[PDB]
């Protein structure tokens, strides 16, 4: 698990709970002297620690907590990666691009990142079956960053997810449906 992701993690914690809060997690949860380093690989069981402890403080079932973590992120990606997101117009060629653009481009930037595996279909209706796979199993964080990215582009969303590793796939289905964006009208 990169920096970039511990660093996104700290600006939300620090923002929504105050700094006293993120040096207990960090002192708690991390080696002695911790310090993300954005671009460097850490054990995600630290991420997950964290974000257990601070649904566990909140009294918050986790995966909810994770998707609004996914749903910050994004932002926290965007501005520091503000040239890969610049690459799209709109939502939707963002979400076909994640995979063979964006993840594309997070393997030159970093060495050796953990990414997910993830394909996009054009359905009718301004609906999206976007597949994803991974041994950490962060679909939640997935429809966070959806939600993220929806709101990047002044884009209304649902998602159903009614596959899902959690119970018992071997991928997760997440239907997207775009409800609207500036280019949508009527229908
Ligand atoms: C919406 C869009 C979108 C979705 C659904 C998305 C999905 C994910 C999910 C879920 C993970 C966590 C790991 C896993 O195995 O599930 C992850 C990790 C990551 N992604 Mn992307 N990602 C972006 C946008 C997206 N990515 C953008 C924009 C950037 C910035 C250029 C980016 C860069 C990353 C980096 C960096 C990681 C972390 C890799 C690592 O920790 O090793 N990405
Ligand atoms: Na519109
Ligand atoms: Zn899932």
């Amino acid at each position: 698990m990169k920096g970039i992701i511990f660093n996104v993690l700290e600006d939300m914690v620090v923002a929504q709970c105050g700094m006293s809060v993120w040096n207990e997690l960090l002192e708690k949860h991390a080696p002695k002297d911790r310090v993300y380093v954005s671009a460097k690989s850490y054990a995600e069981s630290e991420l997950f620690s964290i974000v257990q402890d601070v649904a566990q403080r909140l009294n918050m079932p986790i995966q909810d907590v994770v998707k609004a973590f996914g749903q910050f992120l994004f932002n926290g990606l965007a501005s520091r990666h503000t040239d890969v997101v610049d690459k799209f117009d709109d939502f939707t060629s963002l979400v076909m691009g994640i995979h063979d653009v964006i993840h594309l481009e997070v393997n030159k930037l970093y060495h050796e990142p953990s990414l997910p595996h993830i394909n996009g279909q054009l359905l009718p209706n301004n609906q999206i079956a976007l597949r994803y796979s991974s041994p950490r199993r962060l679909c939640f964080c997935a429809e966070g960053l959806l939600f993220g990215a929806a709101q990047h582009f002044a884009a209304a969303i649902q998602i159903s997810h009614d596959t899902c590793m959690h119970t018992g796939a071997d991928h997760c289905m997440l239907i997207i449906e775009l409800q609207n964006d500036e280019n949508l009208y009527f229908q």
